[PDB]
RNA sequence: CCCCUUCGUCUAGAGGCCCAGGACACCGCCCUUUCACGGCGGUAACAGGGGUUCGAAUCCCCUAGGGG
């Protein structure tokens, strides 16, 4: 049993079915994520006799990190052993804060056609250790909060491999050890969960956890979001913005805004044409835009919509009153920008034959 | 027998620099451009009780909880 996998209201559980009191469970989380231990006998205040009942019954495993890759940016990406497979995980340091990109299956059962992820097929959803791991070893490899005086990681973001609202059994479990004050402490409004779509996952996740929200839109009208981001033949634009302004009601970490992500794709979705159908298209939600360069990928049909064309582009949603900033590329020379993260899946879908 | 207990969390604190300061969280406002969620602001604690002293978070006692 692996501590890990557990959220508080569990190792309360857990440590009430010890015989033992609750305020255990918040001693042992404080360990484990402020000062990112895995090892029982370095818990100083807790009495050596339980100290070591814990040995008998429990541990405290991570995803053993097997690689990793420093970009001239700063940006960091390790690959995370996940039985034979692989996925892999962003660090991403700006001058007032550092961000975790972090995965949340292992590949992605949708297939986004701009996507390396979708390119690399589908296994299996990651288990709460697998994900919450994640934010652990690059707390630990970067210097442990009260270890180095400093946070690691302010914020985080669902945007590493994998649709995360497809997961939800631990995505939640997972986000809430990170918003935890016995846990990373992180805050509502730095953790961004970001979806494609999967409306009703959206509704569900209204009745279990408030966190700030990004979608994957990608188009301005259902016809090419067909095309580019499939799901959408299932949940159209329209019920996509609908379940999104449920979510806004009754949310504090967005603020009353969502974050718009759109993906700039060479002569397909980003003409000025396409930004006047998208500012009308936003008129009754309430967002911001983040506007994202294409990063590439082997094989892709696609190019990277040139800088005056994003320029452009972004200039005309401004015209219509939005907040239109351009995702900066992090990570792109060790294939760790958004998108290009292929990990190590072994596909059970056979995407190829088809 | 000895040591520890200050906002949600981590802490600042040595008889007056403290009706308790900071960071983060939380909450609120704003985002018509700081964004791989941004800017600003606000609420919030001396474990409980009794003493010593002009004055106690700080010194003494008792209690509860925790460690050796
Ligand atoms: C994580 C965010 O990045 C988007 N995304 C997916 N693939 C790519 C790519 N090759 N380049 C840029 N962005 C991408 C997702 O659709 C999501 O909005
Ligand atoms: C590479 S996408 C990561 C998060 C989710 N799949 C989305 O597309 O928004
Ligand atoms: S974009 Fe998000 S959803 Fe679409 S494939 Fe890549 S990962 Fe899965
Ligand atoms: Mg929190
Ligand atoms: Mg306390
Ligand atoms: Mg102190
Ligand atoms: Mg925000």
């Amino acid at each position: 049993i692996n501590l890990l996998d557990l959220n508080r209201q569990q190792m309360r559980e857990f440590f009430k079915d010890l015989g033992e009191k609750p305020f255990r469970a918040d001693q042992v989380m404080k360990w484990m994520y402020h000062y990112c231990c895995d090892n029982f006998d370095e818990m100083t205040d807790i009495n050596k006799v339980l100290r070591g009942k814990l040995k008998e019954v429990a541990e405290i495993r991570a995803p053993e990190v097997v690689e990793e890759q420093r970009s001239s940016d700063g940006t960091i990406k390790w690959a995370i052993a996940v039985g034979d497979q692989r996925v892999e995980t962003v660090y991403i340091p700006e001058d007032d804060r550092a961000t975790l990109a972090v995965s949340s299956q292992v590949g992605c059962a949708l297939e986004c056609k701009f996507c390396s992820t979708a390119q690399q097929g589908f296994n299996r959803n990651l288990r709460v250790s697998e994900i919450i791991g994640q934010v652990w070893r690059a707390a630990k490899i970067v210097g442990a909060a009260k270890v180095t005086g400093q946070r690691p990681i302010t914020n985080v973001v669902m945007m590493g491999m994998g649709e995360p609202l497809l997961n939800l059994n631990n995505v939640v479990p997972a986000m809430e050890i990170m918003l935890d004050d016995f846990g990373f402490g992180l805050s509502k409004r730095r953790v961004t969960l970001s979806t494609s779509g999967v409306v009703p996952a959206l509704d569900k996740l209204g009745d279990m956890i408030d966190v700030a929200l990004a979608i994957s839109l990608h188009a301005p009208n259902d016809e090419i979001r067909d095309e580019i981001v499939p799901i959408n033949k299932k949940y159209n634009i329209e019920t996509f913005l609908a379940a999104v302004r449920r979510y806004l009601e009754k949310s504090n970490a967005n603020q009353g805004r969502v974050t718009i992500e759109y993906v700039m794709l060479d002569h397909v979705n980003d003409g000025t044409e396409h930004a006047h159908q998208l500012a009308e298209l936003l008129k009754d939600t309430p967002c911001k835009i983040n506007l994202i360069p294409w990063n590439p990928f082997p094989g892709a049909p696609y190019g990277r919509s040139s800088n005056s064309r994003i320029d452009r582009f972004s200039k005309v949603l401004m015209s219509y009153g939005f907040t239109t900033i351009v995702r900066k590329t992090r990570g792109d020379d060790i294939d760790a920008a958004c998108g290009q993260l292929a990990g190590d899946v072994i596909d059970r879908t056979k995407r190829t034959l088809r």
